[PDB]
């Protein structure tokens, strides 16, 4: 019934027993990957996360949480195709659960700047960032081909599906990403 449905990619694996789980780290008494679903309903009215792992964790707030097919598909792709598979309606947009500071004009940018095209994500001036990106349907076939076929590269994905950087580099700082406990300590 929306257009564009917020997903908050919170990983998928646990390779080995898992080990820290990136989106339930704290910023200022929050987890990372609920920063990000605020930003995100700010913008839109539905928002989903996929998370592999303590998903009774993630359920406490009260979002729908998406678990990844028993394919295993590696990397963030197999996420993206596992919340289509899931999700009815034509556009998503993605974005992992480390980049907490994503801006209130994320969605409308990207649309903005579509220009026709079936998929778009953030350039923030100095690097893509390929998993911030907003998403046709039209993307489910060739989503699956491509991870059926044993790929995995999320930016050469991207590409062959006919897609384009959006320029956000005016927003300063909004696509910082925190990978690590260490870089979180910094942001608190
Ligand atoms: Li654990």
């Amino acid at each position: 019934m929306t257009t564009i449905t917020g997903v908050v990619l919170a990983g998928g694996k646990a390779r080995r027993m898992g080990g820290v789980d990136k989106g339930l780290l704290e910023l200022n008494g929050k987890p990372l990957w609920q920063h990000v679903a605020d930003a995100l309903m700010t913008q839109l009215s539905h928002v989903v996360v996929n998370a592999n792992r303590h998903q009774e964790i993630y359920q406490a707030s009260g979002l729908k949480v998406i678990e990844d097919s028993l394919a295993d598909y590696p990397g963030p792709l197999a996420g993206m195709l596992s919340v289509m598979q899931q999700e009815a309606g034509e556009w998503f947009l993605f974005c992992p659960c480390d980049t907490p500071y994503i801006p209130p004009d994320l969605a409308a940018r990207l649309n903005h700047q579509r220009k026709d095209a079936p998929v778009v994500w953030v350039h923030d001036g100095e690097r893509d960032h390929p998993t911030i990106a907003l998403v046709n349907r039209a993307i489910e076939p060739l989503l699956l081909e491509y991870l059926q076929a044993g790929e995995r590269r999320v930016m050469v994905f991207m590409r062959l599906a006919g897609g384009h950087a959006v320029d956000f580099s005016d927003h300063k700082d909004a696509f910082v990403d925190v990978n690590t406990p260490e870089e979180l300590a910094r942001w608190q």
